[PDB]
């Protein structure tokens, strides 16, 4: 797909599966009662999209799907809203499905502005945690990868809206961001 | 097990839609394989293709970009609730699209599209009910032909339920009346 | 005139309405003579005729955000268009009635940081006295019946006119 | 005493754009005179002027709002319309025809949705709006090339409250 792009591969496709059917079962652990309501997996959009269909078909409890669009208003990060919600998620049980988490701004806004909703439960997953992540203000009960602080591309993740499509997460070339 | 007493039968299993989206991945590739420099931009509008969207970028095997358009009812008379995130002018534009019924909603969408002025503006759909074989919208690659029953599953939904089946079902009427 | 049969009654005709906007505009002046311009905040469309009368009655500068909602508690349709951390923020509103509208924007709003956040409502009824969101800016106290004109719609009709009056039962 | 220093000089005093808007509303009661007659706008600059213009129409109005941002002459819908305007007579109201891109795209959006009328009013227009190719039924005042701000119009977001339209001083900027 993309020739002298990807410097190396930091995560195979067959990795990432393997570590969402764990995480997947896992959280089916955790989430199996009393309210007879959905698992609701709460998606940024939209790096966390590919990941998100994959770990809901991983999960072995029903789950619904929401979306919400934001951008940045320039430097919790601060964040606009460009849609929000399709529903209302008081009394819910939340959990937030993220890409990466790196500076924790935006999971830090979104964890506030989903808390002031009043969930009856909010939880975070990310596939990918980078180390200024780690020792965080905002709990995330379920990490796929502790990767180093490498720009990395694929399975959602892009620089300039490419590379998302790739099955794998690969070190891009310093050559393509420059 | 997810769903018990809720699907009256498999109308596809997941082998058999991985299966169909494999060739269209390789048949979409082949037709953008054939000079812009820009990549192949999938357009989908939440939140039922979003599966299905995932699914199919991964086997096209040209560079795919993605984009997404959340929408909503008051011809096919739509609101946008999210407009794209891009000017798609002079880009070469996939419509990818869960199920195509009334052709309602597709109509409504190959003509926002075209007045931006895309270089090319295809539809890609995975299911196509009987009413929209003959509609006036052209969708150069088809998944399934399915009957009119009323599905679920692989990101089709009865009352936001079901999304995150791996198959595709045929609902039971006592859920949905 | 507009809507003959419609209107049961005024309530508050269109030079009352435009003499208190007039005070209103004064008092927030003389509050926020205080480097950055006092940034109100509106949410549409019902008070997008009492911010364009208020905003030029304000004898200091002031800018104009909008947002835009819709109720599922409430859904952002359009969020504000920048970044109001550090800003002197003031609400308007064209009417407080149980006051829950008032309640989700003040806390929106309050966690984006401003530097002030203040409110100001035309038009306040009886059973905003069960909500907790201080007011600073008062146009009127009414009754509890419902009325329409200067932007309070009944379904998306009425907010034309220039006065506020009560609806006539026939109308529902 | 507002902004001071900042205006250099009075293009359109307050009275003179009320008495314009006076005459506007007449002329469009007029011209309209069962669904009542919508009135769209992009936020923000036509606010003030859809506020007073819809007072001054002797018609029964409706407001309906749009907010849009540029793809860093398309634009991206923020906020669309709130109603189906499918057989409905629909009147934009812009603040200023400059270029005429804005409205071009505008009007093509909303032919899109099959009003039974689509027409225009802009409080002012711009002498390059001659090339623009959109049909304009309602204009209160043709100006100068010149910068102006007030009335909605703004520098930065800042002067759309004045009630007159001005000229900025060269300072400004
Ligand atoms: O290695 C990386 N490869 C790609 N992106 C990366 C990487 N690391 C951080 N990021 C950016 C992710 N961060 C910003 C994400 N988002 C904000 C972009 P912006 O609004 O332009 O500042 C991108 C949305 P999308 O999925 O559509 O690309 C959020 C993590 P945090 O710093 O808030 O904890
Ligand atoms: O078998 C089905 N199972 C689930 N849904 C089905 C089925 N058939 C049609 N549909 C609804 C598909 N519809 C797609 C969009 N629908 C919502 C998109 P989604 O968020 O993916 O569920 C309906 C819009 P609204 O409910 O607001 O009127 C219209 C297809 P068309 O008739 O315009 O060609
Ligand atoms: O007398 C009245 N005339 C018109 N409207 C009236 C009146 N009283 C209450 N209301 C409704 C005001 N409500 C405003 C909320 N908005 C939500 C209306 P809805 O989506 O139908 O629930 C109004 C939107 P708009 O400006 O477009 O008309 C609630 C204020 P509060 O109860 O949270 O304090
Ligand atoms: O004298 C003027 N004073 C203020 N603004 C002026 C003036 N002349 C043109 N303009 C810009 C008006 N422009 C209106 C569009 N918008 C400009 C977007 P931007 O590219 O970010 O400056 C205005 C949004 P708002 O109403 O919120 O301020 C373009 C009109 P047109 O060229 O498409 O016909
Ligand atoms: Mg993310
Ligand atoms: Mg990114
Ligand atoms: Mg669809
Ligand atoms: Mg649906
Ligand atoms: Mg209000
Ligand atoms: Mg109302
Ligand atoms: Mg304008
Ligand atoms: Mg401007």
């Amino acid at each position: 797909l993309y020739p002298g792009d990807i410097k190396s591969v930091l995560l195979t496709a067959e990795q990432i599966q393997a570590r969402i059917a764990e995480l997947g079962e896992q959280i089916g652990n955790d989430y199996r009662a009393t309210t007879g309501q959905d698992l609701l997996l709460i998606t940024v959009l939209k790096g966390a999209v590919l990941f998100v269909t994959d770990l809901a078909r991983a999960i072995p409890v029903p789950t619904q799907f929401e979306f919400m669009a934001v951008s940045s208003y320039g430097s919790s990060g601060v964040v606009r809203i460009l849609k929000d919600l399709d529903r209302d998620i008081h009394g819910r049980d939340v959990l937030i499905v993220e890409d990466v988490v790196d500076s924790g701004l935006t999971l830090s806004w979104l964890s506030r502005n989903l808390t002031s909703r009043n969930p009856r439960s909010l939880r975070v997953c990310t596939l990918l945690r980078k180390p200024d992540a780690v020792h965080a203000n905002v709990e995330i009960a379920y990490v796929g990868f502790d990767i180093p602080n490498d720009f990395v591309v694929g399975y959602g993740l892009d620089y300039d809206e490419r590379y998302r499509d790739l099955s794998y997460i690969g070190t891009l070339d310093p050559r393509v961001y420059q």
